């Protein structure tokens, strides 16, 4: 027996009722004997993780009760976390928004990884409404996968960063356009521009990913969807040009990593022949954010032409294996005035 | 009447919370109350009475007390779900502008910087700053922060004032060598921001009497360099935005949740005008040697003195009307890390 799956069930508490999910994701089981929440698991897990293993293959073999898992009544894996840190691994994107600009990017961004610190504490459940005041503030979604990370040392090796890894999962990383170029300006990074995130229903070990994992990135399309149309299917193990283990690495520079950090590949891109990448419906792998397609409509068309979220839109996440079945679950959201 | 809380280190992650006396000579556990500060904070409109309930009884004598020592201390929250830090004192980055040589945006004295800091391994208040390298230009940075109750998104400012829970000082260890290399890649800092180090106890407003004036902390933060006095600069003047108007800032499209700690950024302060002066010359000194170096370069040509090396000590506090500190010191030895 390998690999499991874990969530984290909306409840009354802040950090929610943590549950081990049937690899089909239909059942699952409250561990409350084992640990409350998936930090807890975390902050112990060289103990918590073998007994949830054990409950995992009780679920399998049907030795174990199980409830019924609804994704509409799931937060996030973890509802808050004490880090998130998102990378830009498929550099291929940044240099379509720098090229956009008209500007060159520099060969060392080929070298050297980019990270943003982001919000870690109020993220939305998948199925959460993106709720915003105005949606004149370019509303996009940004799919990516994330590696929740064991304790990492101050200036971790490659070898350690890879066996701190605990977890998969996916996420959108929601992002205000109109805010993006003024804050940036500002000069300190993201901020009001990198609203609270949301992640999918499930997360996952690295056993459970199987051949579609190869120790530091991930082999298979991601399913962004918009309004139920396909918008991406990109594969998240081409045009990355920096694996898990390098971001952790790099964000391990000068500090410690503590259990539970999470790890941003930042939105998963593909090229085309050497060329930005072309629509789904025209063949090509299509986008993961609607700003890369708006960046290829600027180079391409001297502008742009989509249109960002608007009240009403519906985005989806999600990942299948090479059977056609949800590994983590889908992230679904519909975007919509916060009301005050 | 106010109170002081602590978190003490121990075998688990976050500590264990206690209430500490006003002179920060003795403190009490309160495990039937909460075992941490997060969770007291998750739950502080029953949790926070409580905790008042026992400092009113260490103040009288009724609760049973032992020993605190703050070598024995964490941060207040060795470990947050936020960690944002503004720059209120925007004299400061006018000066780091001017060294340069831009002049700045008119705007920056209406609009906050703010940014996403590393909230997850806080160093304790004695723990010593290890860094690899001391070429990297460690530098400390002395701040106050608030930690704010639930704050929803788009918050105002009488509800950014009402979130305001404790207050506390923070060292914002900064590597000077990596930040223009990094912000040049023009995604903020990380590399660059350490882990920081927060006073061994936060206070309540209340506690901070007069001193404390709603927004604002008027006293003079004391910040040494080798058992030197280095800054003096009042926390209360040059404070271009107030810690509502950070709060606020920082709420506009988030909400902030129970245990977000709000830094204020280095405090600085101008003479009458232009740059401060070093103590020994009369004036206020500053909160960070990067502020020294900016002036020296800006009069002069190029930076004089040193950023933080091996061996180097510094204290951050803050004292009262009378003379007496407030927070407990932060005091770190800069040291060699080494796997
Ligand atoms: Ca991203
Ligand atoms: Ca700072």
């Amino acid at each position: 027996f390998q690999g499991m799956k874990l969530a984290t069930l909306k409840d009354s508490t802040r950090d929610g009722k943590l549950v081990v999910v049937s690899k089909d994701l239909t059942r699952c089981s409250e561990v409350g004997h084992i640990a409350r929440t998936l930090q807890a698991a975390l902050d112990d897990w060289a103990h918590a993780g073998p007994r949830l293993e054990r409950v995992a293959e009780g679920i399998e073999t049907g030795a174990q009760p199980t409830m019924r898992f609804h994704e509409h009544d799931a937060a996030s894996p973890l509802p808050r976390a004490f880090q998130w840190a998102d990378g830009s691994a498929y550099v291929n994107h940044v240099e379509l928004v720098r090229k956009a600009r008209n500007a060159e990017m520099p060969a060392s961004f080929w070298t050297d990884p980019l990270i943003y610190q982001g919000g870690s504490d109020s993220f939305l459940g998948p199925r959460d409404p993106i709720l915003m005041a105005d949606d004149a503030w370019g509303i996009d979604m940004e799919g990516e996968a994330a590696v929740i990370v064991d304790d990492v040392p101050m200036g971790a090796t490659l070898d350690e960063a890879k066996a701190a890894i605990r977890l998969v999962m996916l996420v959108n990383d929601v992002s205000l356009r109109g805010l993006i170029p003024g804050e940036l300006a500002k000069g300190f990074g993201f901020y009001q521009s990198k609203p609270s995130s949301a992640f999918s229903p499930v997360a996952v070990t690295p056993e459970e990913l199987g051949e579609a994992w190869d120790g530091g990135k991930l082999h298979l399309p991601l399913h962004v969807d918009l309004n139920g149309e396909p918008f991406g299917r990109a594969n998240a193990g081409i045009d990355m040009t920096f694996d898990f283990p390098q971001l952790i690495v790099h964000a391990a520079r000068t500090r410690p990593l503590s259990a539970g950090t999470i790890i941003g590949s930042g939105t998963v891109s593909n090229k085309l022949e050497g060329g930005p990448g072309r629509p789904v419906s025209e063949g090509g792998a299509g986008y993961s954010c609607i700003a890369e397609l708006r960046m290829i409509e600027t180079i391409e068309g001297g502008a742009p032409k989509t249109q960002f979220l608007k009240f009403g839109d519906v985005v989806r996440i999600e990942m299948k294996d090479r059977t056609g079945h949800s590994i983590f679950g889908a992230i679904e959201q519909k975007v919509g005035k916060y009301e005050r």
